[PDB]
């Protein structure tokens, strides 16, 4: 009956059915098929409306939400095409401290993370990646590793 969050959609360019998850913002052609804790990595791109417009990459972050989303979308494309792997781009480009650990945050339970991140993380299956996930930190690509 489709895992939590999944809905059927219709491609605008091709007319082929696909599947969208309204929690994780994941999108796929393929038909998709709870734990105390999950382990995730992420790639955060902050923007000017981030709760803390600063990171290890740059002292003042001045890009807009729209520009941050553009970046996130491009990283997702590269990951999905296999041109770049998630861990490489998190290391180079994540506005999170966890960039130094290939975007790895370790394991966590419900009640620790900002709610959209958490909900997304818990709706992913092991191995799966999110689409853009919006929190007060910025915009995330989330990969569930455990
Ligand atoms: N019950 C709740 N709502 N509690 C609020 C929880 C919020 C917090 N953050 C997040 O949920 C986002 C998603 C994963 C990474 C993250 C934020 C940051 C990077 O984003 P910023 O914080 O610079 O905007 N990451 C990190 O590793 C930490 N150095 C940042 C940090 C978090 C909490 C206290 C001190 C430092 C957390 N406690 O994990």
């Amino acid at each position: 009956k489709l895992p939590p969050g999944w809905e059927k959609a219709m491609s605008r360019s091709s007319g082929r059915v696909y599947y969208f998850n309204h929690i994780t913002n994941a999108s796929q052609w393929e038909r998709p098929s709870e734990p105390a804790r999950v382990r995730c990595s992420h790639l955060l791109v902050k923007h000017s409306q981030s709760r803390r417009p600063s990171s290890w990459r740059q002292e003042k972050i001045t890009r807009t939400k729209e520009e941050a989303l553009e970046l996130i979308n491009g990283y997702i494309q590269k990951i999905k095409s296999g041109e770049e792997d998630f861990e490489s781009l998190a290391s180079q480009f994540s506005d999170c401290s966890s960039a130094k650990a290939r975007g790895d945050l370790g394991a966590f339970s419900r009640g620790q993370m900002q709610k959209p991140f958490e909900d997304a993380s818990f709706a992913l299956r092991t191995g799966e990646m999110s689409g853009p996930v919006f929190t007060d930190s910025g915009i995330h690509i989330i990969l569930r590793t455990e």
